[PDB]
């Protein structure tokens, strides 16, 4: 599925990513944009072997098995494919481990280079939230 900016932001509250860990909806919003472009089936091979799953572009290395990372952990106990679902309940429940594990949102390299610092609220602009 591809969410449109407000429909992702209402899902992402929905599930309580707003403000998880002091990140505002509009950093949120601007992740998922910059990672898969709001497409829920993104899948993106990094040069490592491992793979980026779903809206949040969650790693095979460390958070999803999906059987071909050697080496790799799984610390969200999910399938890399329940990240790909047009329900984004395991993408948000994993993202919040990720953003938890101690460097918040600089986890996602997109947004670091891409969402921090920005004006991250006119993603939300508009939006009936
Ligand atoms: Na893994």
């Amino acid at each position: 599925k591809v969410f449109g900016r407000c429909e992702l932001a209402a899902a992402m509250k929905r599930h309580g990513l707003d403000n998880y860990r002091g990140y505002s909806l509009g950093n949120w919003v601007c992740a998922a944009k910059f990672e898969s472009n709001f497409n829920t089936q993104a899948t993106n091979r990094n040069t490592d072997g491992s793979t980026d799953y779903g809206i949040l572009q969650i790693n095979s290395r460390w958070w999803c098995n999906d059987g071909r990372t050697p080496g790799s952990r799984n610390l969200c106990n999910i399938p890399c494919s329940a990240l790909l679902s047009s329900d984004i309940t395991a993408s948000v429940n994993c993202a919040k481990k990720i953003v938890s594990d101690g460097n918040g949102m600089n986890a996602w390299v997109a947004w670091r280079n891409r969402c921090k610092g920005t004006d991250v609220q006119a993603w939300i602009r508009g939006c009936r939230l």
